[PDB]
């Protein structure tokens, strides 16, 4: 895959987890810009980024050790459409309907664990831990094995090691696949196993798989907003907090202007299939596109005053974090969810945050694959 620190050149790990500058700059002088470096044409514009992702015909998913059924990620239509629809009667409505109060309670537990004397660890509190332990409790994991489960996770998707873990992984899970598919029960174990599109079904193999890819696609990504939001309450503005305790209403809408203002740096790749202009352009067949959805975010043709954080402008749910068009996420009411949550919870506890002076962000940020990423983000709360 493309590297983001090849096109960017970023000195500071700082830049690339608050890249405002360089957005604005791209923006403005260079929104469909080539870079020889990687041999990449890059995509600014929230009218461009949207038409490429929506337009699979032109630019396709195909890439240029993973049974087919489920590389829903890397496929076109007319076959994405039906790898997206097994996976999909896991993620249905009712589930999510399902899943709130399990959520809820997996919430409450973590925000106990935290006091207010001390200084509160939110990545390692909570940032990490929820969805981790929402996911395993959702699949059908037992509580007791929890810790497993983690240790599995922490190695497979936060970056022989691995190795050991998938195997590890694969046969503590292969037999309760194995197991609910005789008897079911609610959860996307179950979920998978029943999924029937066009004839088709998952064997215990794919679902098995499939685990693997649902976490792979909706841990470090979720625990990414997370962290993030959280460092927005603390360094971006400080009286939002404050308006989120007295109006738990707002948490929502919150969450969206964290995902558009605040979960840098995010890209997606495109690999041209059929010649064309439609970025007022003329690529060819082979080359290679990277959508940049952080800045097509902070576009001001869509988002006024798109460099400032204002959780009321009323458009922030049309951000492109999750992306768009056919592969648009299938986790995103999960993500959205769990944030919600998460974040109330903790609001309804503490009501009152605040900065620590020795922690320094630079030493704090490591790669992951949406740009640099909170190792530890420390704060002190009252209540
Ligand atoms: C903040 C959290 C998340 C973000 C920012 C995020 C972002 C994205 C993005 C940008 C894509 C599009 C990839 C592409 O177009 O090639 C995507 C796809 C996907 N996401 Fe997520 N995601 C999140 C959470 C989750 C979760 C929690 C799950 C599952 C439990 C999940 C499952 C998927 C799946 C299955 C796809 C493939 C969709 C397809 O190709 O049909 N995501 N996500």
């Amino acid at each position: 895959v493309i590297a983001v620190k090849e096109i960017t050149r970023f000195k500071t790990r700082t830049e690339e987890f608050s890249p405002y500058a360089w957005c604005k700059r791209m923006l403005e002088n260079d929104p469909v810009s080539y870079h020889e470096g990687t041999d990449t044409w890059n995509v600014f514009k929230y009218e461009d980024v949207k038409r490429v992702l929506s337009d699979y015909k032109h630019f396709s998913s195909v890439r240029k050790s993973v049974p087919e059924k489920i590389q829903i990620t890397e496929s076109d239509p007319p076959d994405h459409r039906k790898r997206r629809s097994l996976l999909a009667a896991a993620f249905t409505p009712r589930s999510l309907q399902n899943w709130e109060p399990r959520i809820q309670e997996i919430a409450d537990e973590l925000i106990g664990q935290m006091d207010g004397g001390t200084e509160i660890d939110i990545v390692a509190s909570l940032a990490s831990p929820l969805p981790i332990i929402v996911m395993a409790d959702l699949m059908g994991v037992p509580s007791k094995d929890r810790l497993l489960f983690k240790k599995w996770v922490d190695t497979l998707f936060l970056p022989k090691l691995k190795q050991v873990a998938a195997k590890e992984y694969y046969q503590y899970l292969y037999p309760i696949v194995v197991q609910k598919r005789l008897n079911p029960a609610d959860d996307i174990i179950s979920d998978l196993l029943k999924s029937e599109v066009d004839g088709e079904m998952f064997t215990d193999d794919e679902v098995v798989r499939t685990t693997m890819l649902i976490l792979g696609a909706g841990v470090e990504t979720t625990s990414h907003l997370l962290a993030n939001s959280f460092y927005s309450l603390l360094y971006d503005d400080k009286e939002v907090y404050q308006e989120l305790h007295e109006n738990l209403d707002l948490v929502p809408q919150a969450v969206e202007e964290m995902l558009r203002f605040r979960f840098n740096l995010i890209k997606l790749d495109r690999t041209v299939k059929e010649d064309n202009d439609l970025l007022g352009v003329e690529l060819k067949e082979g080359d290679s596109v990277v959508v940049w959805m952080s800045a097509a975010n902070m576009d001001e043709e869509m988002f006024e005053d798109p460099f400032t954080l204002n959780i009321h402008r009323p458009n922030n749910k049309k951000h492109l974090t999750f992306g768009n068009g056919p592969h648009f996420c299938l986790g995103a009411p999960l993500a959205r969810l769990e944030a919600k949550i998460a974040l109330t919870a903790f609001l309804k506890k503490f009501k009152h945050i605040e900065a620590v002076p020795s922690f320094q962000l630079e030493e704090n940020l490591t790669d992951s694959a949406t740009g640099q990423t909170l190792t530890s983000l420390p704060l002190k709360a009252s209540r």
